[PDB]
């Protein structure tokens, strides 16, 4: 649902996906950072060494001034502001004008990106995590709350096939995907969380209390690039990683995530680098679903052929970044409280395996795998 937003992002290797928009009038055009995994939409309000255009609040006829102010610290960056209302679309979009809340940022820090092309962000996460308390309703409420659209949108992200993908809102288009939808329960409603039952690399299971992999939590995330993996989970997974491809030998800082690694033009070993599945509780008792991730999700280029680790330490629980949702077409089905996953049709090659979304699977006790 629907043709008019095909292709509708954009953005740099591990700099995130932006679609356009405008807000005010008359519309002023940015560029907008799409994050499953925050619930503010803010923009560029200031000049920024990092930014070409932004946000100017006394050139539209429209704003309204909220009187408070706002900030939001992320996993590195962060942004203060001002909390104001304004008329916001999305060009290649659904065909409608909402006012939602949005942050004009003032200062920031480690936020905006040098590369970038982007000049704002677009939290679509829930109310529960927003800034500065639930009260502030976020963008998809509003655009909900105020017009027809459907309570569900799909992201497909695409890993260069510069990279490029959709955002439909309001629904799930047909042609984005092939095989059969699977569906995850969303957890609670603040963050995507989700439950990761079993995982596998290279069909081994890793053999750990489920509840580690979902220690504290476990979510969807567009706006972080990794694998992000409890240190647990991290451990014993660069640790099989090391050994399926221990043929050949890498610096530290590779599997720290620092320091690239590169090999000559079109000889990457793809094969000496395993496949991970991730399964994921199901709709329906005992029955759960699998996710396969291929290593050209998770050694992910940068500019001979050379890549860095994009799987990370975390302290915060697994985040499922942009670099596993890529070649999957997911679905964010809000008024079902669940998230689909199918095969996308820009889908990572590999000339001998291939991703896949697989079920359905038994799996006992998946009401274990939840942290408290
Ligand atoms: C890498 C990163 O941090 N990405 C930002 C998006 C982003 C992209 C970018 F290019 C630059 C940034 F500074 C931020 C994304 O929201 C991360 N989502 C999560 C967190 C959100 C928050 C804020 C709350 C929800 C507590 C208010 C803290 S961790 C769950 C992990």
């Amino acid at each position: 649902s629907f043709v008019e937003m095909v292709d509708n992002l954009r953005g740099k290797s591990g700099q995130g996906y932006y679609v356009e928009m405008t807000v005010g009038s008359p519309p002023q055009t940015l560029n907008i950072l799409v994050d499953t995994g925050s619930s503010n939409f803010a923009v560029g309000a200031a000049p920024h060494p990092f930014l070409h255009r932004y946000y100017q609040r006394q050139l539209s006829s429209t704003y309204r001034d909220l009187r408070k102010g706002v900030y939001v610290p992320y996993t590195q960056g962060k942004w203060e502001g001002e909390l104001g209302t304004d008329l916001v679309s999305i060009p290649h979009g659904p065909n409608v004008t909402v006012r939602a809340n949005i942050a004009a940022i003032t200062e920031s820090d480690k936020f905006f990106i040098n590369g970038s092309n982007w000049e704002g962000i677009l939290g679509l996460a829930y109310a529960e995590i927003a800034r500065p308390d639930d009260s502030l309703e976020p963008f998809f409420d509003s655009l909900v709350k105020q017009t027809h659209v459907p309570n569900l949108f799909s992201l497909q992200l695409c890993g260069a096939g510069s990279v490029g993908g959709s955002m439909i809102i309001g629904g799930i288009d047909h042609s984005l995907y092939t095989g059969s939808l699977w569906y995850t329960p969303i957890r609670r409603e603040w963050y995507y969380e989700v439950i990761i039952v079993r995982v596998e690399i290279n069909g081994q299971d890793l053999k750990m209390d489920c509840k580690e992999y979902n220690y504290d939590k476990s979510i969807v995330d567009s706006g972080t690039t990794n694998l992000r993996l409890p240190k647990k989970v991290f451990e014993a997974a660069v640790k099989s990683i090391k050994a399926a491809s221990s043929t050949e030998k890498f610096p530290d800082g590779f599997w720290l995530g620092e320091q690239l690694v590169c090999w000559q033009a079109g000889t990457t070993p793809w094969n000496i680098f395993p496949v991970i599945s991730l399964y994921l509780m199901g709709e329906v008792t005992n029955q759960s679903f699998r996710i396969t991730i291929l290593p050209q999700q998770y050694l992910r280029p940068v500019e001979d052929d050379c890549y860095k680790f994009a799987i990370s330490q975390s302290s915060t629980g697994t985040v499922m970044g942009a670099v596993i949702m890529e070649g999957f077409y997911v679905v964010f089905d809000r008024a079902r409280k669940r998230i689909g996953f199918a095969v996308s049709a820009c889908h990572v090659h590999d000339e001998f395996r291939t991703a896949a979304v697989e079920g359905p699977f038994v799996t006992l006790d998946m009401e274990d795998c939840g942290y408290n």
